[PDB]
């Protein structure tokens, strides 16, 4: 029958307690038990595939941190953070810049516009939660500005100017789109230097706006397209939340609609639905789903271009971030995140429209492995050889005839030199397919969470995991620094000036 696999600590659905957790197979499942000693016992899926979360088992990274800023105490989950058991530098930072929101959905993992109270930290209160995380060894590479949303807040591209001054290579935006409709707001974030819009898109038809936001949001979505087309802004993702029953029919037409409009979407990030936060019933009884699961809608509605094993988890390229600091003797930030929080592929968008992932081209098992051993050999020589291994990795046949691969090998070797341009130019080339499955109390898992990559800053000089922030901390600390929307309306303007 059923079979352990792990054992972890995980939390009560109901108290939010600290609980024993077992990790099972189950007719071809990975199930979670866990047993509150007071609301008794629990199950809940874990993956919906057993024999690819053993196959990424292996791709498992455990990390170091040097620069703490909480101490031990009640251990984890709850000493955030970072505490000194915490396993993964800040990778990607969220700064909440408001609770706020122009909309109302039924699905927010923030559960926005509800406390009655507004939490908006000032111009400096911002900088200081960008110099912690600055602090970190190494520094913390890209942050994303989030809520709320963040474009009803007039001083945010004053924000922007700020993260780049800051020393981020890499400033997001995770926004709704809706102010993004008027292309005079879209032009001063792009002269304000914004990297990247993490836009909010829940599919290519009305149904699963009607259902997750509440209203057709999808012209919208459209228009924002066509005016990042219209002003030349060529990098945004698609960010659809997936819901077992509402969008799960249309991952292969996300991924075609990305692919069309490939000129502007550098990726699409689907994240299958977290309840945390604000939750609909139907949603919470009828919508969970997985990564796996994920994954094999992508090969069912991609018609095979793109198959199960052109996906990798995340830390598969942890060993690439070391081996360049070993090159370069200088701290790189790496992908140490738990090897089942999340999974992504690239794609080659060819002249016929057909996607073709640079794994079925390149064999990217067999240079992670080139990577690992030359970690183990560390020196002059080794970017030569593997220069010299890297043919024997290409397949020609199945190589998208639109593509220089020789251009593709150098740019795969810049980025061993530690050349962020190439890697950027790389993205530029590609279509990512990713997808980041955040924990809830219903499937947490401690395990995971120690390795965490996704850190909120907060006012009170805390850095947080995005997981234990959602599920843990987002009240306590939006009700410290929150003041009662009645007081906050009659001392502000809509756009929160004074
Ligand atoms: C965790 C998952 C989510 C993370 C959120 C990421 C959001 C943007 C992050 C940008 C900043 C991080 C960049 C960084 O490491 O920072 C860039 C650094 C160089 O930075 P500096 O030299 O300027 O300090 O690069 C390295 O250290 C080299 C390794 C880069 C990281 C892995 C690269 C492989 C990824 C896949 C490439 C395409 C496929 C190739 C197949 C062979
Ligand atoms: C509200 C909070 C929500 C937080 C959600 C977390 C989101 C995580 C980020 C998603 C990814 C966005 C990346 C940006 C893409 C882009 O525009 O890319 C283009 C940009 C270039 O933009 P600029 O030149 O303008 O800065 O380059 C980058 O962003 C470089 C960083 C790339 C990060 C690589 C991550 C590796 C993932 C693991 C790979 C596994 C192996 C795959 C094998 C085939
Ligand atoms: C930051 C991104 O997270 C999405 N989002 C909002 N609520 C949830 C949830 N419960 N689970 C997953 N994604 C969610 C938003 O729609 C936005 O695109
Ligand atoms: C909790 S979502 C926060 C970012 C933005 N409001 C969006 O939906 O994309
Ligand atoms: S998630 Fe990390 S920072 Fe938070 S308590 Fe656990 S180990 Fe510490
Ligand atoms: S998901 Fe984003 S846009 Fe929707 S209500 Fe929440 S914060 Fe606002
Ligand atoms: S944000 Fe959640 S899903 Fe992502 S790395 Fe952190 S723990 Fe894993
Ligand atoms: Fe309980």
């Amino acid at each position: 029958g059923s079979h352990m696999e792990k054992k972890t600590l995980s939390l009560c659905p109901i108290c939010l307690k600290r609980i024993p957790a077992t990790i099972l197979e189950e007719d071809g499942k990975i199930i979670i038990k866990k047993t509150c000693p007071e609301h008794g016992e629990f199950k809940d899926i874990y993956w919906g595939d057993a024999e690819l979360y053993k196959k990424f088992d292996k791709y498992e990274f455990i990390g170091k941190i040097e620069v703490t800023n909480t101490k031990v105490k009640n251990g984890c989950p709850y000493d955030c953070g970072l505490c000194p058991n915490h396993k993964s530098t800040t990778i990607l930072a969220n700064i909440d810049v408001t609770n706020r929101c122009n909309l109302n959905c039924p699905i927010c993992f923030a559960n926005a516009n509800k406390s009655g109270k507004v939490y908006e930290p000032s111009f400096e209160d911002i900088k200081r939660m960008m110099e912690n995380l600055r602090k970190e060894i190494p520094p913390t590479p890209a942050i994303q500005f989030a809520g709320g949303e963040p474009t009803v807040r007039s001083d945010l591209p004053e924000l922007i100017k700020l993260a780049r001054d800051m020393g981020f290579l890499h400033v997001q935006l995770a926004t709704n789109g809706i102010k993004l409709k008027n292309i005079n707001y879209l032009k001063k974030l792009k002269e304000a230097g914004l990297s990247t819009i993490y836009l909010q898109f829940d599919g290519i038809s009305e149904k699963p706006y009607l259902v997750a936001r509440g209203k057709n949001l999808l012209p919208i979505k459209q228009k924002v397209i066509e005016n990042c087309k219209k002003v030349g802004f060529d990098s945004v993702v698609l960010v659809p939340t997936l819901v077992r029953g509402v969008n799960d029919n249309e991952v292969g037409g996300i991924i075609r609609y990305a692919a069309e409009n490939v000129d502007v979407v550098r990726g699409i990030n689907f994240q299958p639905v977290s309840f945390t936060g604000r939750v609909d019933e139907k949603t919470l009884l009828e919508g969970r789903i997985t990564i796996p699961d994920f994954i094999k809608l992508v090969e069912e509605q991609t018609d095979g271009e793109i198959t199960e094993e052109d996906f990798y988890p995340v830390p598969s390229v942890a060993p690439i971030s070391v081996l360049v600091e070993k090159l370069t003797n200088d701290r790189k930030p790496t992908l140490s995140s738990h090897q089942h929080c999340g999974t992504s592929t690239y794609v080659f968008v060819d002249e016929d429209g057909k996607l073709i992932p640079i794994t079925r081209f390149i064999d990217v098992e067999g240079f992670l492995e080139i990577v690992k051993e030359k970690i183990e050999e560390i020196d002059v020589k080794v970017l030569g050889e593997i220069a010299l291994k890297l043919p024997s990795l290409i397949d020609l046949d199945k190589a998208p005839k639109s593509v220089n691969i020789k251009k593709i090998i150098d740019l795969i070797l810049s980025v061993l030199k530690s050349d962020y341009s190439a890697l950027a130019e790389l993205h530029y080339h590609m279509l990512m397919i990713s997808c980041m499955h955040f924990m809830d109390a219903y499937n947490f898992d401690v395990k995971r969470v120690m390795r965490c990559c996704i850190h909120y800053a907060t006012p009170d000089d805390r850095i947080i995991p995005f997981c234990t922030y959602n599920t843990l901390h987002r009240q306590e600390v939006e009700e410290k620094f929150s003041i009662p929307l009645e007081e906050w309306k009659r001392m502000h303007k809509i756009g929160g000036e004074d």
